[PDB]
DNA sequence: CGGCATACG
DNA sequence: CGTA
DNA sequence: GCCG
């Protein structure tokens, strides 16, 4: 087993679901406090279960597995031999995990404004309702829309939420092409959002493009809600529903194509791979990654990728497909 | 012990 | 600060 | 909380 994520294939679904589960509600936890490091290394150890070819049985098939020390090896021996391991029990029933996993869902919290928020006092939806001069536009946005947010974005949706776009997308400029990225590519059948990644083949035309696709998708009245030169929008859209509609969240993003690759490897994810192969880029390679390039900070060079597959070669990893890319 | 990804709105 |  |  590899040290990191971006090193081994990592499925979908696997077969110690419930042991994943456990360590990343630690991993959440920790995050609510502040402990970036600690939630990293609860989502590397319940990504290395997610790696695994078969369930854990036994405590001593954790031995030399990277990411399981003391603490997380006793989370699994609890739920190995009781089904249930305290310390994740006492998070899930705790207030504090409670509100603060409430208030960061809402779309403009984050772990910031929520425990402020907490520290104040406030509990529910309600309360923020109750004072909402306090809110950002943003986050009153997010309240409104907080109920249809949560409901899962179906695969079976996206096609034509695809459609909606690449129709606004063709008449902003005539060739741009939309991606599906994101969870969906991965595999996912559900999803928090819908993440587009658009882009035209011939260098430069994407310049000033993003502006030029909201205006169209306002003027057809498909927008709940939008931050408005930019390259990201995080919007909320109107999608059918039976007789109504749902509010949806929907990225887009634009990239030249001389950046595509690396923007498509960024945007689907998952997060955690994505954290790793960076950390692992600039640890192990020498070279910065990010969405926009591959940096050799001694030649003062930019990698020229034309494909995914460039990427994982320039930085020495076997390719992995983006059903492999679940850590 | 230091480090923990790296951007844009 | 929020967001991916 | 863990690797390195
Ligand atoms: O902090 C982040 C967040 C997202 N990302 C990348 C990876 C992620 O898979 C992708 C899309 O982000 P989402 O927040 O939409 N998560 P995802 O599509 O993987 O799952 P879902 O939308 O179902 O929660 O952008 C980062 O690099 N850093
Ligand atoms: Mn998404
Ligand atoms: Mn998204
Ligand atoms: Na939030």
């Amino acid at each position: 087993m590899p040290a990191y994520a971006c090193q081994r294939p990592t499925p979908l679904t696997h077969h110690n679901t419930g042991l994943s589960e456990a360590l990343e509600i630690l991993a959440e936890a920790a995050g609510f406090e502040g402990s970036e490091g600690r939630l990293l290394t609860f989502c590397r150890a319940a990504s290395v279960l997610k790696a695994l070819p078969s369930p854990v049985t036994t405590l001593s098939q954790l031995q030399g597995l990277p990411h399981f020390g003391e603490h997380s090896s006793r989370v699994v021996q609890e739920l190995l031999e009781h089904g249930v391991c305290e310390e994740v029990e006492r998070v899930r029933r705790s207030e504090r995990y409670q509100t603060m996993k409430l208030f960061t869902q809402i779309f403009g919290v984050g772990v910031k404004t929520a425990d402020r928020w907490y520290r104040e006092g406030l509990r529910t939806l309600d309360d923020l309702r109750e004072q909402p001069q306090k809110l950002t536009q943003q986050q009153k946005a997010g309240l409104q829309h907080h109920q249809d947010l949560s409901t899962p974005v179906l695969r079976s949706d996206v096609d034509a939420l695809q459609q909606v776009v690449e129709e606004a997308v063709g008449q902003a400029l005539p060739g741009a092409t939309v991606t599906l990225t994101g969870g969906f590519r991965r595999g996912k059948l559900q999803g928090h959002d819908v993440d587009f990644l658009i882009t035209h083949p011939k260098e430069g035309q994407e310049a000033g493009l993003l502006p030029r696709v909201m205006c169209r998708l306002q003027d057809q009245g498909l927008i709940l809600y939008h931050q408005h030169a930019f390259e990201r929008s995080f919007c909320i859209f109107r999608l059918p529903q039976p007789g109504s509609w749902k509010a949806v969240r929907v990225d887009l993003v634009v990239a030249p194509v001389s950046q595509f690759p690396f923007a498509l490897l960024g945007w689907t994810g998952s997060k955690l791979f994505q954290r790793e192969l960076r950390r692992f880029s600039r640890k192990e390679k020498g070279l910065w990654l990010n969405s926009h390039g591959l940096f050799d900070p001694e030649q003062k060079t930019f990698f020229q990728a034309a494909s995914e597959e460039d990427i994982f070669r320039h930085l020495g990893l076997e390719y992995l497909p983006p059903e492999q890319r679940n850590a």
